């Protein structure tokens, strides 16, 4: 066997016998989390039991993107890394097991706690995030769904990225960036404006976007845009930014939403300086930058990496590209028995993975000829 059996949320939670589960985390539409201890190194891992996978289409599409981008972005100080995957009953397994790097907190819980923040810890987040995000957009891949809820925080203050179940493939080549899957929606309040209006330009803006409602909610405290349904969260854009030029009212591929917004009594810009008179400057300015309505003057991850309010973080030596594009031919398998296939492919391959000039360079050289002269 190899394996314990334990009881949390009321359902078998089946691990390596090096770990005991400790607490229960969480549970979601997409399975259970756990957090655990290696016995024998005392490190901490998050063990999560991917549920009911083959149940539908959708949810097996969902745990191999998740399964096979996870593996692609592992080794990034402000991503989440997985360790190791496992499949306990793979005759008729209707569950996988992913093993991640433990975080204590995230954001979301951070700003509900209420404990202060310092200028310096927005800066500190923002850098992380965007950090992790210049390595995911380098494999031309989308996060999609960027929220203090996905941005897990240890004791330290470090920040990590997690949760690719519902990124998406990005591609120069208008054809093949239409053709790339989006299986669930994105959370509205920090999902960005030009996706509920049509702009057909899904790009990596969508992001810089998310990231700016992330900044706007840690210097108030408290989201952002909270629109309850898609009409009211426009209101509540257009109400802060507001009326966009011809320009872009033209670019509104929407026909209902482009008549609605061109409608609408004019609305001046709230400039930020008047909604956060406390904040640093810079920080309002970048703030600015990332919440541009239109996707087309929004700042790009490099250069809000580039911005003053984050000069001090910011070592382009440190701030590393992912090595190779991510490659999604998987999302055009539609039937689900060769999805299981490839899911046992990938957890087997990668547990088998997992178990696997300077000054001293040119002394060395230097040493080297020097005993070995003459004689
Ligand atoms: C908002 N988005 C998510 O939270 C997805 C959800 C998700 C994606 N795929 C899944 C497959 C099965 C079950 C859940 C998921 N979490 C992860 O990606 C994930 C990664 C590394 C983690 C490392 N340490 C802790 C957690 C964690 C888990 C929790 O439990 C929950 F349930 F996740 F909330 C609650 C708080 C946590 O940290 C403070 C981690 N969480």
């Amino acid at each position: 066997q190899g394996r314990k059996i334990f009881k949390v949320f009321n359902q078998d939670f089946i691990v390596d016998e090096r770990y005991t589960v400790t607490k229960e985390l969480g549970q979601g539409a997409y399975g259970i989390v756990c957090a655990a201890v290696n016995n024998q190194t005392s490190e901490g891992v998050a063990i999560k039991k991917v549920t009911n996978v083959f149940s539908k289409k959708i949810l097996a599409k969902r745990a191999l993107r998740e399964i096979k981008l996870l593996q692609h972005f592992r080794g990034h100080r402000n991503i989440t890394c997985l360790y190791d995957m496992d499949i306990p009953r793979p005759d008729n397994f209707n569950e996988t097991y992913l093993y991640e790097e433990l975080m204590e907190c995230d954001l979301a819980a951070i700003i509900r706690s209420g404990q202060p923040l310092t200028d310096a810890h927005f800066q500190s987040f923002i850098y992380q995030i965007l950090c992790g995000l210049k390595y995911i957009h380098s494999a031309n891949v989308l996060h999609r769904d960027l929220k203090p809820g996905n941005l897990l925080v240890n004791a330290d203050c470090e920040l990590k990225i997690c949760d690719f179940g519902l990124a998406r493939g990005f591609s120069v080549d208008p054809e093949e960036n239409a053709g790339y899957m989006t299986e669930y929606v994105a959370t509205r309040w920090y999902r960005a404006p030009e996706i509920m209006l049509s702009f057909q330009s899904y790009t990596k803006a969508i992001d810089v976007w998310s990231v700016g409602c992330i900044l706007a909610e840690l210097l108030g405290g408290r989201p952002f845009f909270k629109g309850r349904d898609y009409v009211d969260q426009l209101n509540q854009i257009l109400h802060i930014l507001g009326t966009p030029n011809e320009e872009t009212l033209s670019r509104i591929g929407s026909p209902r939403a482009q008549e609605y917004v061109r409608n609408l009594p004019f609305m001046a810009k709230k400039p930020f300086p008047t909604l956060f008179p406390n904040a640093n400057p810079d920080a309002l300015d970048l703030l600015d930058r990332m919440l541009a309505f239109d996707p087309s003057s929004r700042i790009s991850v490099e250069q809000a990496l580039e911005h003053p309010y984050l000069h001090i973080w910011h070592d382009a030596s440190d701030e590393p590209d992912c090595p190779t594009t991510f490659n999604f031919d998987f999302e055009v398998v539609e039937d689900v028995g060769e999805m299981r296939k490839m899911i046992l492919d990938e957890v087997y391959r990668f547990r088998q993975l997992v178990r696997t000039q300077e000054y001293v360079g040119q002394m060395n050289d230097l040493e080297a000829e020097l005993a070995g002269g003459l004689d």
